[PDB]
């Protein structure tokens, strides 16, 4: 039986270690594109599909910035400007973090706002969430107060009070 | 007699694991285009559907933010874009809560509107609803407080007592 | 005797399973749409009507929201969008409801109304009504709070005292 | 003797069905088009009009709120839209309410007006008619309460002694 077909290479093998991994008999074959296909045994398809969702897999395609074509049919000025600013940050950020020997995958959501309340009253909201996933074999919880001031020190107006950091292993 | 046709390999994976779980004898076939058919002996037939509908097969499809053509022709502001962007924020905590290990699905709802009440008063509703499924093999209950940080800290202007976090086992 | 033709295979199975259940000889065949035609003997054609209408079969079509051409030819601003805004959001609590195991259907119709009295006067209409039918052999009496917590949290202005959640057993 | 040609399959099989629970001999016709023909023995002709007069056969069309065309040519603003919307709402509840098992037909007629009495003078009218028959064979005399409460938060502004709710047999 077919899982999934027009896997990446990547997406490929990481679902075919884990359902090797938990003697499921999975197979592959590649297409013409490059692209590949995971089947295994009827007898096997209710627990792999089991282990495949219990794992997040196949990964969901959320909401593609770029793609704000639906939403608007121009920009000459500032939210979505400012988005694609916190964007290119987050983007940064993740860049750099990712840098540090055990982190396996990183995700930052910044916030920063400057609101007009009403006259003579503005209001400014700061604050960074960052998830990181280190490696099985790398224990990354002493190393959390300098992700939290490499993070507080790459965005305006942040203080380390605002700043969300969970690692999780993978 | 037939159950369903043109079902994803996972759709039909899923309700053909579920059937055969509860000593359904179905059977599958795939069409031209790879979408795949679903069928029962007839003497089975009234408890397919009784236990396809009781497990919320098959999933329906639900209003698309995208599929906004019928409601208006052009945005230039704020309403169409603030639901876009608001909508990006709920795939982006989807996608970051989604790798935490246990997680198999996971639905945000975000509420942040920005109103005038009348001249010289300005309300701010905040709040979020997070649902979660997790594997049943993983607790996820002790995750509660670290997925409500995860959201509180995602999200303008959110405090914890107005976020709702539920986890429920598949 | 004829009872309906192009019926969906799901419309036809849960009929053609409903009239099996309560001795009633039916016969089904499938035209060349894949659509589905029902027959009973003429004998058992009164019984089969009075069956098929004391259990909502076959389901009426209501209005569409899409369906708003009759109405106005063109959107450019608020209560059209409103509408559709409220719509998208019933049909996302309905999606998310709809996972929690043991529910079969589910119905969400929301108030949220931003009314200006007069002069100085801003009235705001808040409340929530949802419908769910459960499998027999569920019972989510139980979920009823989790459930009003979920409405409650994934929609602006609510509060519990105006959320009606009732619960029917298929 | 011919009674009706044109019938659809339901209409038809509850005439003929009522007729032969009342020893009328009435036979019945398809044509091209898979509408039906009923006529019955001259002798019984006036005795099967009588009791179709009696049991409302054939139903009457009503006015349609779509075949507007002849009130007016196009609508930019409210009270055209506002019926439309009402119309929308009026059809939900009778989707939702038809869900209820011994439900067999239902009757939504809503009243939600907003009217200026003069400056400064701002009315709200608001209620609601619903009528349910049920199945001979079921009692939904005790679903009542729970009826009109899933109606009154359905709707904008309404309370429970401004809804009619009235249940009467087949």
């Amino acid at each position: 039986k077919d899982l999934l077909k027009g896997l990446d290479q990547e997406q490929a093998n990481e679902v075919i270690a884990v359902l090797q991994m938990h003697n499921i008999e999975a197979n592959k074959i590649d297409s013409g594109k490059l692209g590949y296909s995971i089947t295994v045994a009827e007898p096997d398809f209710t627990a792999a599909v089991y282990w495949i969702k219990t794992y997040q897999l196949p990964p969901r395609p959320r909401v593609e910035i770029a793609q704000m074509f639906p939403a608007d049919s121009l920009v000459s000025s500032p939210r979505a400007e400012k988005a694609r600013l916190y964007s290119a940050i987050e983007q940064r950020l993740e860049q750099s973090l990712q840098t540090m020997e055990g982190v396996l995958s990183a995700r930052v959501h910044i916030s920063y706002d400057i609101d007009a309340g009403e006259n003579g009253r503005p209001p400014k909201p700061v604050h960074l969430s960052a998830l990181a996933v280190y490696e099985r074999g790398s224990p990354l919880a002493h190393q959390i107060s300098d992700i939290k001031r490499f993070l507080k020190n790459s965005f305006a107006d942040v203080d380390y009070d605002n700043i969300s950091v969970v690692l999780s292993e993978r």
